[PDB]
C-alpha cells in the first residue's frame, strides 16, 4: 500500500510537475486535490493523509491563515509547505505554525522526488539549525498518555514514517493514526516535528 498524499494547491504548473514525479514512486501516491483551502482542509480531515503539501501562494494572500486552520483539524500525517518565498525567516515561522518542511516552487526534479517521498514515506528529523529555533518556541500532562501513546510519541519522536512505526509495535498504520491524532491533542503539540523537539528538550525518554 502506497503512502499517502494530499496536494493542496491553485498552481497549476506546480501540481503537474508534483504529480509527475509522484507518478513515478511506486510506493507514493496522490489520494486528493483541492484548488483552495476550505476544500482542502476538509478533504484534509477526512482523509487523514501521511502527507499534506500546501501552497502558501494560493488566491488571498492568507498562506499561514490556512496552514494554521489546517493544524486546527485532528491529523496523524506530515505537513509540507510550498513557498516562492526566499526569505529565511519563512521556513522558521512556518515550522513554528504547524508545518514538518517547506519546500521552494524552484527544486530540481530529483531533489523534488526525493524530498517528496522522505516527506510521505521516509525518516525525518529536523535539522540541527533549525531545532534551537523551535526548542526556544515550545504545560504537557505526559502522564495523561497511555502506554501505546507513549510508545507511539517516542517513535514519532525519532522522526519515523507510519510504515515503520506500525512495524515496530505490530499494529495497522490505521491504529497508528489513530493514536497519533489522540496522542498530539492530549499533549498540545501542533506537529509531528513539534513532538520529535519537546521530547527531545525534555528527554522524557
Amino acid at each position: 500500500e502506497p503512502a499517502t498524499i494530499l496536494l493542496i494547491d491553485d498552481h497549476p504548473m506546480l501540481r503537474t510537475g508534483v504529480k509527475q514525479l509522484i507518478s513515478m514512486a511506486p510506493d507514493i501516491t496522490v489520494v486528493g486535490e483541492a484548488s483552495n483551502g476550505e476544500q482542502g482542509i476538509e478533504l484534509a480531515e477526512s482523509l487523514d493523509p501521511d502527507l499534506i503539501l500546501l501552497d502558501l501562494n494560493m488566491p488571498g494572500m492568507n498562506g499561514l491563515e490556512t496552514l494554521d486552520k489546517l493544524r486546527e483539524k485532528s491529523l496523524s500525517g506530515r505537513i509540507v509547505v510550498f513557498s516562492v518565498s526566499n526569505h529565511e525567516e519563512d521556513v522558521v515561522t512556518a515550522l513554528k505554525r504547524g508545518a514538518d518542511g517547506y519546500l521552494l516552487k524552484d527544486m530540481e526534479p530529483e531533489d523534488l522526488l526525493k524530498a517528496l517521498h522522505q516527506a510521505a514515506a521516509g525518516e525525518m528529523v529536523l535539522s540541527e539549525a533549525l531545532t534551537p529555533v523551535l526548542a526556544a518556541s515550545l504545560e504537557r500532562d505526559v502522564n495523561q498518555l497511555t502506554p501505546r501513546e507513549r510508545d507511539i510519541l517516542k517513535l514519532i519522536a525519532q522522526g519515523l514514517p507510519n510504515k515503520m512505526i506500525a512495524r515496530r509495535l505490530d499494529i495497522t498504520e490505521s491504529t497508528v493514526k489513530v493514536h497519533v491524532k489522540h496522542m498530539l491533542k492530549k499533549m498540545k503539540l501542533k506537529s509531528r516535528v513539534e513532538a520529535a523537539v519537546w521530547v527531545h528538550q525534555e528527554r522524557i525518554f
